[PDB]
């Protein structure tokens, strides 16, 4: 089955998911000189005051912090979006070293990791219907660099030992995702896809310009996770990122600048 290796990693995905070679795949390199400042773009509105985190889960590709998305609670709007998009989960992608790990790149720079806050368009009623639509999802992407710790990250890191292996889940209530955001909401945006199989071309990407800083110790705990399940040989969960894909006929827009 797909994963991040030589025999089942990103260069193999297209055999099961031919959409991998499509016209609006993610991630991309954000060439900052070529991105268009669009004065028509709005501030992004991130309303996470009532977010209800529920569970943290090791799905075997990354970990997901899940939210109760059955009410209008944690929503993304504005920016390039029409409508309202409700938060369902976040997860990260990260490297084996600090010099790699992000999916998007900025003038070919790789960050140590990238946070994805996944939201679905309420006009489609649920996530599963949204992913079948070209405007179904909005992903807020945030780069991580290694430096000073991110205090609002520590609750996530400290639960990771309880979800080491694939399949594990732990109650994870009262986690506030506002503690993962940078100061600025300046962003780039473009139409793209999920970066994991099934690679559906349903995402408006919103990538923040300002990274957050996390400590070496915090990203070292992400790298202790395992891609395998309990009782199977250890394969550390590192380098769970898909490389930049061809931009093809797309324009990246800047909200700033
Ligand atoms: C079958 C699930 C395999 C793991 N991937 C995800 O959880 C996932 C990743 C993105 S990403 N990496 O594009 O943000 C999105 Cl938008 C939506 C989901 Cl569902
Ligand atoms: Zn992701």
């Amino acid at each position: 089955h797909w994963g991040y290796g030589k025999h089942n990693g990103p260069e193999h995905w297209h055999k099961d998911f031919p959409i991998a070679k499509g016209e609006r795949q993610s991630p991309v390199d954000i060439d900052t000189h070529t991105a268009k400042y669009d004065p028509s773009l709005k501030p992004l509105s991130v309303s996470y005051d009532q977010a209800t985190s529920l569970r943290i889960l090791n799905n075997g590709h990354a970990f997901n912090v899940e939210f109760d998305d059955s009410q209008d609670k944690a929503v993304l709007k504005g920016g390039p979006l029409d409508g309202t998009y409700r938060l369902i989960q976040f997860h990260f992608h990260w490297g084996s070293l600090d010099g790699q790990g992000s999916e998007h790149t900025v003038d070919k720079k790789k960050y140590a990791a990238e946070l994805h806050l996944v939201h679905w368009n309420t006009k489609y009623g649920d996530f599963g219907k949204a992913v079948q639509q070209p405007d179904g999802l909005a992903v807020l992407g945030i780069f991580l660099k290694v430096g000073s710790a991110k205090p609002g990250l520590q609750k996530v890191v400290d639960v990771l030992d309880s979800i080491k292996t694939k399949g594990k889940s732990a109650d994870f209530t009262n986690f506030d995702p506002r503690g993962l955001l940078p100061e600025s909401l300046d962003y780039w945006t473009y139409p793209g896809s999920l970066t994991t199989p099934p690679l559906l071309e349903c995402v408006t990407w919103i990538v923040l310009k300002e990274p957050i800083s996390v400590s070496s110790e915090q990203v070292l705990k992400f790298r202790k996770l395992n891609f395998n399940g309990e009782g199977e040989p250890e394969e550390l969960m590192v380098d769970n990122w898909r490389p930049a894909q061809p931009l093809k006929n797309r324009q990246i827009k800047a909200s700033f600048k």
